[PDB]
RNA sequence: GGUCACUCUGCUAUUUAACUUUACGUUGUAGCUCCCUUUCUCGAAAGAGAACCGUUGCUACAAUAAGGCCGGUGCCGCAACGCUCUGCCCCUAGGGGCAUCGUUU
DNA sequence: TAACTGGGCCTGTAAAGTTAAATAGCAGAGTGACC
DNA sequence: AGGCCCAGTTA
């Protein structure tokens, strides 16, 4: 089998590919091999660009928020019944209490003068507990400027001087005369946030009410009350808690299996300041020059002694006035700040065992056990349980009383004991590192492979950029593992493949530029492309990417001569750069679209023996039976999981009277005429002069919703003189999910269809029906099968199985009784008609490169395998597959 | 000497991953409230007055994935990656692919 | 009265903190490989 | 972009 490959891949954002050739002796290729090209699923959000994971992780956040809010609330209820406030018999058979008020506002007001039933009380404790205003939970120093204060912060600190003012004692009181002032309601509404009041209020307000009501004979003011309401009211759990910073930290450099040392760490703020010092060499006198060792010696300790040891203070201690020195900063900024033992003794001067004036000491190690402790914990209880018998308990409680570490170095505290010294002593950091670990310091033992292994867990950042990375891996090694191993494989990244999708709006080399892959490549097995230079090689082009990856990849393929020479000399400040060979100038073009040969309208080549025997009469010798027509290989995506949709309809008459209806509030600043058609009062016509009055109001603007509803510029009024800031509108809901179905009648369009099944069946008049089932992602967690296809009727014994597929498989086409065979790929399917989107070879812009289908009578439609670059064999499957 | 790349430090900008909360929004149920369909009752008429349902606004309460686990204030569940355990599909005992399998947990 | 087909509508959101990491720009120190 | 309905047309 002899085999020769310096192939050349190419990859994109969106799309990676690659086209073989055969090499001679030395760095020249004979007629081309093979191509393929492999498509991708953007890994981001289309139009927001947000990650996948982070609709995910906010997904889990509000879980969390809301399953942790209902808990609360159980235990305040809990508390309740437990200090004598209720008894049993006034909770229901959901725990819930019986009769309980719905004016807590005007109770919360009247508590502050007269006695409150036990009912009354438990609907204030309740109402407190479940709104609790915002809490700060940030660090306490602070400056003379806060500008960046958002509307949350703005409504927060307004409310909380109008209640440090003397005219409202409690936030209920201020809530009751800003209600009834201009608002019209209490709380929050349409995203706003100027009632909400800070936690530190309603803690106040809440002591004072037991206060109250300890004066008032209020039977239930329990200590034991007391503190569970106020520790429900105040307690969160901790952002940071146990190894959650370690197993956030990185790898040390030399050290294999040594943590970072934090960055207010003794040592490591001895090297941050020894690092300057040394390379300090800045001096100009019209040349630099270092500085001696007594001058170090001199100015090193002086940031102990001082506070901030900045460049003025440096010149004053030892210096002169002409040879200016100080290289490349061009005032004198603070020069070096000595943050963790500075920080350490102010705190400990404040209120501890420290004198002003007098130069405060501890242990270093102790030093860098405590900056360690407060960098890789934040809780009092991980700090003492780190620091209990390593410092004394008064220390320790100052400490955490006032300190705080956050950010870290480089390497760790093993490496930096060795390192210091050898810098204390004037060597530099290169050469402690070369004198300790021998210049060598990190071993690639480059175990270089036929097969390309996989990025590790802590690939990169940018999830796009590691699926790229991760698939042209895949692409890489199917090709490696099947025509042996590259010589001078190709490269190439796109200007756009790199990074910033807001750039990529914009635009519509500051990038993650391969540090990754270039490393990865360059280790565990080449040349290194430019995309600009890459259109370069003598040989637009149908933008469309039928192929549009095969010119890169070809291409990438020829960058290794000196065009990249005399490309770095232009990059370093030329004219002509041709490499005309092999005479495939057209031949390419021929072979990698297979029907273009500069006529651009001809029936493709879709057949190998076809495609072959057509080049051979093409513009001799330089066919190679080791290839086949080339078309994308679209990347599955088989996935099981999936949600339903956030928004919530009614579902009463959905259920009760089966009428495939939902209803839900539109805000009239979002209304259009088809919704006030829609309202539920105008249908079944309850309602027609407030639909009369609105469709005028809609009309008179000609449909501008947001400027003819206008608050507080175009309020609507219904008859009587209430304001209307929505209606009830109906729509059609013929599939759903039901939500709540305990206590509430609640809907929810289906979303994420998960798969497709088709059956066929024969027997209406000797001609083949297929029948298409959907399959969710909600029907997949409720583990069912479903049996009606999108129009059709039940899937009884009658109806043989046929197959199953999901998105971006391929399936074989008929489109009629005598038609040609049409290869294409699936996409989506319709819910109502049952029609399929799909796209075939052509990279298939889902805008415009669409197509669309329906699949009732298509005489053939069959499953197929399409795996990579161009293997496509026919898949058959008879024993439909269940959902767990 | 230039070009590129790399290690370390400082500052800046952007991006990514994890966690803690708040305020909304949506649905439902109550209560008060704006309209208003229908059906009745009292009326000899005129006129009143009730009731279900719909529904405007405000307040409160409930729900806010659907669902998996298992030796309670418990862990997961809209993502990515991978073939060590399984299935499927595929290709020649060997090898891939995709997962409903596993990992980040 | 049932399919096919082009058009077109609706889709969960903002704000306040504790962290870690990745890329790029500038300044300072050095290394190595190419031109 | 996914989901899928709407009004017209067509067999």
């Amino acid at each position: 089998n002899p085999i020769n490959y310096i192939l050349g891949l190419a990859i994109g954002i969106a799309s990676v590919g690659w086209a073989m050739v055969e090499i001679d002796e030395e760095e020249n290729p004979i007629r081309l091999i093979d191509l393929g090209v492999r498509v991708f699923e953007r890994a981001e959000v289309p139009k927001t660009g947000d990650s996948l994971a982070m609709a995910r992780r906010l997904a889990r956040s509000v879980r969390r928020l809301t399953r942790r809010r209902a808990h609360r609330l159980l235990r305040a209820r809990r508390l309740l019944k437990r200090e004598g406030v209720l008894q049993a018999a006034d909770f229901d058979e959901n725990g819930l209490i019986k009769s309980l008020p719905n004016t807590p506002w005007q109770l919360r007001a009247a508590a502050l003068d007269r006695k409150l039933t036990p009912l009354e009380w438990s609907a204030v404790l309740l109402h407190l507990i479940k709104h609790r205003g915002y809490l700060s939970q940030r660090k306490n120093e602070g400056e003379t400027a806060d500008k960046e204060l958002g509307a949350l912060l703005k409504g927060v600190a307004n409310n909380a001087h109008a209640l440090q003012t003397g005219d409202f004692r409690t936030p209920a009181e201020l809530a009751l005369n800003k209600f009834e002032k201009e608002s019209g309601h209490i709380r929050n509404q349409r995203g706003d946030y100027s009632h909400t009041f800070s936690r530190k209020d309603l803690q106040a307000e809440l002591i004072l009410l037991f206060e109250k009501q300890k004066e008032f004979g209020n039977p239930h003011v329990s200590g034991g009350l007391k503190e569970g309401i106020e520790t429900l009211l105040m307690t969160q759990r901790p952002a940071l808690s146990g190894d959650a910073v370690q197993k956030m930290l990185g790898h040390c450099t030399f050290e294999p299996a040594e943590p970072k040392a934090a960055k207010n760490t003794y040592t490591a703020e001895r090297f941050i300041w020894l690092t300057k010092l040394n390379n300090l060499r800045i001096l100009e006198q019209g040349s630099e020059r270092p500085l001696t060792d007594t001058e170090r010696a001199t100015l090193m300790d002086e940031p102990y002694r001082k506070s901030k040891l900045t460049y003025a203070q440096a010149r004053k201690l030892l210096g002169l006035e002409d040879t200016a020195f100080f290289k490349g900063l061009r005032e004198a900024s603070t020069l070096m700040e000595m943050k963790a033992y500075h920080a350490i003794s102010r705190a400990l001067e404040k209120e501890g065992l420290k004198d002003k004036k007098s130069p405060l000491n501890l242990s270093s190690e102790l030093q860098d056990e405590i900056g360690t402790a407060f960098s890789l914990f934040k809780t009092d209880e991980d700090i003492t349980g780190r620091l209990k018998d390593r410092v004394q308990p008064e220390i320790l409680e100052a400490l955490l009383k006032h300190i705080s570490f956050d950010k870290f170095v480089q390497i760790s505290l093993k490496a930096l004991r060795r390192i210091v010294p050898l810098m204390e002593q004037g060597k530099r950091y290169d050469e402690a590192c070369a004198e300790i670990y021998g210049d060598h310091y990190g071993k690639k033992n480059t175990e270089e492979k036929i097969y390309l292994p996989p990025i590790p867990a802590d690939e990169i950042r940018n999830p796009v950029v590691l699926r790229a990375l991760s698939q042209a891996r895949k692409v890489i090694n199917g090709v490696v593992r099947r025509y042996g191993s590259p010589a001078r494989i190709h490269i190439e990244t796109a200007r756009e493949v790199g990074k910033s999708f807001k750039d990529r709006k914009e635009i519509e080399d500051t990038r993650y530029v391969n540090r990754f892959l270039c490393q990865f490549v360059a280790d565990h097995i080449v040349f290194a492309s430019n995309g600009q230079i890459t259109n370069l090689l003598r040989g637009k082009v149908r933008a469309e990417n039928d192929r549009h990856h095969a010119l890169d990849a070809v291409v990438v393929a020829c960058s290794t001569v000196a065009m990249q020479q005399k490309i770095t000399r232009f990059v370093r400040y030329k004219t002509h750069f041709p490499q005309p060979w092999e005479f495939f100038a057209q031949e390419v073009m021929i072979r990698v679209f297979g029907k273009p040969d500069g006529k651009p309208e001809f029936e493709e080549a879709d057949t190998p023996e076809k495609l072959r025997t057509l080049l051979a009469e093409k513009l001799p010798e330089a066919v190679h039976e080791y290839v086949t027509p080339l078309f994308v290989s679209r990347a599955p995506n088989r996935k099981m999981s999936g949600a339903h949709k956030d928004t919530l309809r009614s579902a009463k008459r959905f259920v009760k009277h089966n009428e495939k209806i939902s209803v839900k509030r539109v805000w009239l600043t979002e209304i259009k005429l088809a919704d006030l058609e829609n309202m539920v009062n105008y249908k079944n016509g309850r309602e027609i002069e407030l639909y009369e009055a609105l469709k005028a109001r809609l009309e008179a603007y000609g449909g501008n919703a947001k400027q003819a509803f206008d608050p507080k510029d175009n309020p609507f009024y219904k008859k009587g003189g209430q304001l209307v800031k929505a209606v009830r509108v109906e729509k059609t809901q013929e599939s759903g999910v039901l939500l709540n179905k305990k206590n509430a009648y609640t809907i929810a369009d289906n979303g994420d269809m998960v798969r497709v099944d088709v059956f066929c069946k024969v027997d209406k008049k000797g001609k083949n029906q297929y029948f298409i089932v959907p399959i969710y992602a909600w029907q997949v967690a409720e583990n069912i099968l479903p049996d009606i296809d999108c129009k059709g009727y039940r899937i009884d014994d009658s109806y043989t199985f046929c197959f199953s597929l999901h998105k971006y498989d391929l399936i074989a086409f008929q489109k009629d009784e005598k038609s040609k065979v049409e290869f294409a790929y699936y996409i989506n399917c319709d819910s109502s008609n049952g029609r399929f989107y799909l796209a075939w070879h052509d990279k298939g812009s889902k805008e415009q490169q669409f197509r669309i289908s329906t699949q009732n009578l298509v005489l053939i439609q069959k499953y197929q395998v399409n795996e990579l670059g161009k293997e496509i064999r026919p898949c058959r499957l008879k024993k439909r597959p269940p959902v767990r």
